[PDB]
């Protein structure tokens, strides 16, 4: 009969700024084109950018909770990873030089417990950078029947290679696995990668007892509790700051606006949308976040998106505006207080008025589950 699934669960992790360990840039795009990938596909994806120990292990559980009977389950991380003896491991931000598996997830432990569960399709999805003379080593096989899974697992030596062999847009490996090996063609409509020097490998293993795909339809309920669950414990975690219009004393209006780029990453944004004939001149800007949230200020305040460090480009944002980047919601303890500042002129005069307005936009995002030490 048709494949169907109970629900379409997705968690994705890239980890770039490690701190003892050379930092990374390919996740990123990889994570934001492979959520945009499986959005359309009907998932609810979570995406979360630079994970410490703590944040990566209650990360995944909470996703390995979602995992029922017939539910689809896609698990990708990229970032450094390790082997020791037929155990790999995923390597968080907050990571001792050397690795340790104390301070590590092991891969083959998700896998177990994936397994565990009654799922109508288990994926996960590895693309590690390794250090470069880690190799897989000489192992017994001691210790993958009734689960249906997928996995796939990429290394590169070193990262050089690593970035080198992800440069470009649009081009990641496991993306075009998934749309080459797991949609089936006319279920949906969907909106070279030249293989470089250096050593790599890609392994994919998969145990299926019957065909599935990630096109496979939800099954589809009008009167479920649990799918009202599901549904509203993800859209909580998700939601935005509706636009603001700050007036200020003298009646300048600055427009405050707020986008999405991660589960753990707001762009905010601001323009002035009234200036009253009394006044010639008048600029703004933010400042003032949480400590937390750890802002650099020449990352902030950009005429353009791109400059923040966001995929988010000039065209997928209100134009004409000043752009700032807001990552690492995750680690918001109180409330994302911040300042938006005012500079105006009065018409003819030299003299620069100085103001300001503090705003609360409460806990956006994952800042909502308030999950930190
Ligand atoms: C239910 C949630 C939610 F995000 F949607 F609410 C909960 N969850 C988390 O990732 N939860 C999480 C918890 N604590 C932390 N954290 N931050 C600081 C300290 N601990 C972090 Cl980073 C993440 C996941 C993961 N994958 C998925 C897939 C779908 Cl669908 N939902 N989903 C979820
Ligand atoms: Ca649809
Ligand atoms: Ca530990
Ligand atoms: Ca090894
Ligand atoms: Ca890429
Ligand atoms: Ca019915
Ligand atoms: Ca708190
Ligand atoms: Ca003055």
């Amino acid at each position: 009969d048709q494949p169907l699934a109970k629900d379409k669960v997705a968690l994705l992790i890239g980890n770039m700024n490690y701190r003892e360990h050379p930092k990374l840039k390919a996740p990123l795009v990889d994570v934001y084109e492979l959520t945009n990938l499986l959005r359309q596909l009907d998932f609810k994806v979570v995406s979360l950018l630079d994970l410490t120990e703590y944040e990566m292990r209650n990360a995944v559980d909470e996703f390995l909770l979602l995992l029922d009977k017939g539910v689809y389950g896609l698990l990708y991380y990229a970032g450094h990873g390790y082997e020791n003896f037929g155990n790999s491991f995923m390597v968080p931000v907050d990571a001792p030089n050397p690795y340790r598996s104390e301070n590590c997830l092991c891969v083959q432990n998700i896998l177990k417990l994936m397994q565990e569960k009654e799922t109508g399709l288990n994926v996960f999805l590895l693309d590690m950078c390794r250090k470069r003379n880690d190799y897989d080593d000489t192992i017994p096989i001691l210790d993958k029947v009734t689960a249906n899974i997928v996995f796939g697992y990429a290394t590169c030596q070193g990262a050089e290679a690593f970035e080198i062999q992800h440069s470009g847009l649009a081009n990641g490996i496991f993306m075009k696995f998934l749309k080459d090996r797991l949609l089936e063609d006319k279920k949906i409509t969907v909106l070279k990668c030249h293989l470089t020097k250096g050593k790599q490998a890609l392994e994919i293993r998969s145990s299926l007892s019957e065909k599935r795909a990630l096109t496979d339809p939800i099954q589809g309920t009008e009167y479920s509790a649990e799918s009202l669950v599901r549904n509203l414990q993800w859209a909580k975690a998700h939601e935005l700051p509706e636009s603001m219009c700050l007036k200020f004393d003298c009646g300048v209006q600055i427009q405050l606006g707020f986008a999405a780029e991660f589960s753990n990453v707001m762009i905010i944004y601001t323009s002035i949308v009234y200036k009253p004939p009394e006044i010639i001149m008048c600029d703004a800007y933010v400042t003032d976040f949480p400590l937390d949230l750890d802002i650099d200020p020449k990352d902030a305040n950009k005429g353009t998106p791109e400059e923040t460090g966001s995929y988010l480009v000039s065209k997928d944002l209100p134009k004409h505006c000043l752009y700032t980047r807001l990552s690492s919601l995750q680690k918001l303890k109180e409330h994302l207080v911040f300042t938006v500042c005012l500079s105006y002129q009065y018409s003819g005069l030299e003299d620069t008025v100085e103001d300001k307005q503090e705003v609360n936009v409460g806990k956006p995002l994952i800042a909502k589950l308030d999950m930190h030490r």
